[PDB]
């Protein structure tokens, strides 16, 4: 039984996932860890993400999960529609699903789905450059004033065409930045600067939202208790007495306690998942809450990082980046933006409540903006990215490729490794393929691999985690 809406509103869980069961794993664990946003308070696990060694079957859900998902209710859509919106956000939903896939793991399955064989992650990006085109050809050819037909049809916009635009070039103009140390750094540029003047998101009003009436992440952090917030967003916000903390995290109070603490990430406590759950910070949220997918700070810091690097994104890098800074505090109803944004404190020291893994702070970056501006180049780049990172939370997935891509923020090494060719220095650079597809689909993996390696800027023993993505070339 066929139904556009529950078609449409399927691959809108997809983005993050509204499933707990593909959320625990791709969101929870994985972009969770690897942005210095949650630990894992069950001790009893001993092959984790967080200590790079996750169990084999583990790594299933992000990649064999997402794309056995997508595609049927893709092609659903193209079999049964040839209204050009319909075939639009079709089109534009997948490419949102899979820039996070190949994100994770550089090539992918992507234009000769019909298991299938891989494309290079170039070949990916350029693939989803056209295909954004055409669904907002096709968007601003039919877009009218009123309803558009799919105000029941799509709990993001619900209908609104022109909003979807927003969102279209913000994802462009996101894809852009990640491309600005690869060879087709040129054609980013290009690509930034015209989905900047075709406009983005520049109002919270018009943030990208997919809205539930049952948050089911939530069972992960609330009910389950599986997850509890990293000691690396906690020595940040704390160091810069982030009035937002109040909004991003519930306060642990107790005997020893008061206020805001975090896990460390990457490590085997020997203590009991009691002490892990009660001990450390949750995040806060309810039930009800939305997914958030891209916001008006997001795009603002994305836009001071262009204009740090001389590309016409419309306004001053400065300007940019206080702007994200504000609009971030307004999303989240804080007060105090102004004063913050000249603050000079760095972030914190680490120290664990229960005394195991205190470390020292992992930056010394302020939130006030270097005047240097471009002749303080990879410090003003630092604080861009730092807080787009603090206004990102809870999208680790986009803060862990930001992190790749940037090296900030700076995040504090994990002290369990126990990856395979994964270095301490430098992190996770992917994840790697799951074991599916060397059983199943070998021939085209065997090929997938040889991609990876001959794209890699930093190949370590092919599909591993220290193997660089393509996009991953900037020089430390
Ligand atoms: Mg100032």
């Amino acid at each position: 039984n066929y139904d556009l809406g529950s078609t449409i509103r399927g691959l809108q869980g997809l983005v993050i996932p509204a499933q707990e069961h593909l959320y625990q794993f791709m969101e929870a664990m994985c972009g969770g860890s690897y942005a210095g946003y949650f630990g894992e308070t069950r001790t009893g696990w001993l092959e984790k993400y967080s200590t790079y060694n996750p169990k084999t079957d583990w790594l299933k859900a992000p990649f064999t999960d997402v794309i056995s998902e997508t595609y049927p209710k893709y092609y659903a859509v193209l079999q049964h529609e040839d209204a050009p919106v319909a075939l639009a956000l079709a089109k534009l939903l997948r490419v949102t699903i899979m820039q996070r896939v190949t994100d994770i793991y550089g090539p992918i399955p992507y234009s000769k789905v019909l298991n299938a064989a891989y494309d290079s992650q170039k070949d990916v990006y350029m693939r989803m450059f056209q295909e954004l085109e055409e669904a907002d050809q096709a968007l601003e050819d039919n877009m009218t004033e009123g309803n558009s037909g799919f105000e029941k049809l799509d709990d993001v916009y619900y209908g609104k065409l022109q909003q979807w635009r927003l969102f279209l070039h913000s994802l462009q103009l996101r894809m852009a930045m990640r491309l600005c140390y690869t060879d087709m750094a040129a054609e980013a540029q290009s690509i930034a600067e015209k989905a900047v003047t075709a406009g983005v998101i520049e109002k919270n009003d018009d943030n990208a939202l997919f809205h539930v009436a049952e948050n089911r992440s939530a069972l992960c952090f609330n009910d389950w208790k599986d997850y509890r917030v990293g000691a690396d967003i906690i020595c940040y916000m704390n160091g810069y007495a982030d009035p937002r903390r109040d909004k991003y995290f519930t306060k642990v109070k107790n005997n020893d306690q008061e206020g805001y603490y975090g896990m460390r990430i990457g490590i085997n406590s020997p203590f009991s998942d009691d002490d892990m759950i009660t001990s450390y910070s949750n995040r806060l949220m309810t039930a009800s809450d939305p997914y958030v997918w891209m916001t008006a700070s997001e795009v603002a810091f994305l836009r001071a990082e262009g204009a740090l690097r001389k590309w016409n994104m419309g306004g001053e890098a400065k300007d940019f980046y206080e702007t994200g800074v504000k609009l971030s505090f307004e999303e989240h109803g804080a007060s105090g933006a102004e004063d913050y944004l000249n603050s000079i404190a760095s972030p914190s020291g680490y120290t664990d409540p229960l005394g195991s893994y205190s470390t020292g702070s992992p930056a010394n970056i302020t939130v006030k903006w270097n005047e240097m501006g471009e002749q303080a180049f990879e410090e003003n780049l630092e604080r861009i990215i730092t807080q787009k990172w603090i206004a990102l939370f809870p999208n680790g997935i986009e803060s862990w490729s930001e992190h790749r891509r940037t090296g900030y923020p700076k995040l504090l090494p994990v002290v369990v490794n126990k990856g395979r060719n994964v270095s301490t220095e430098a992190g996770m650079r992917r994840l790697m393929y799951p074991n599916e597809e060397y059983t199943q689909n070998s021939f085209h993996l065997n090929n997938a691999i040889n991609v990876l390696i001959k794209e890699s800027s930093n190949n370590q023993g092919g599909d591993t985690g220290g193997t660089h993505v393509w996009w991953d070339r900037k020089a430390n």
